[PDB]
């Protein structure tokens, strides 16, 4: 509360390590559907259904230009990608399985760095 603080937490270093994460998912094999945006015009039912798009891309534009306050808020787009993959895909697809795979890789990574 006013003039009453828990103790600093160092988070100097958030920026680079969120990264190195987001290298790391840009480069595995199963990213494939998730390194640019979904095609509106091309890909029937995804601009009505998917309220909030998102996709490894858009996350990379947004770490390198200031628009992350926190490491929690990139957090949240990266989940937002596999819960909106979820959402329109079924889980015995190719892109369904992808999903999956790349969400579990992440939250390790996430773990391993921060937690």
């Amino acid at each position: 509360s006013m003039s009453v603080k828990k103790p600093k937490r160092d988070d100097s270093k958030d920026l680079a390590l969120c990264s190195m994460i987001l290298t790391e998912m840009e480069t595995h094999e199963d990213a494939w559907p998730f390194l640019l945006p979904v095609n509106l015009k091309l890909v029937p039912g995804y601009k009505k259904v998917i309220k909030k798009p998102m996709d490894f891309s858009t996350i990379r534009e947004k770490l390198s230009s200031g628009q992350y306050p926190n490491l929690e808020t990139f957090a949240l787009d990266v989940r937002l990608v596999f819960d909106n993959c979820e959402t329109f895909n079924e889980d015995d697809s190719d892109i369904g399985r992808a999903g999956h795979n790349m969400r579990k890789y992440f939250e390790k990574k996430w773990t391993d760095t921060f937690k």
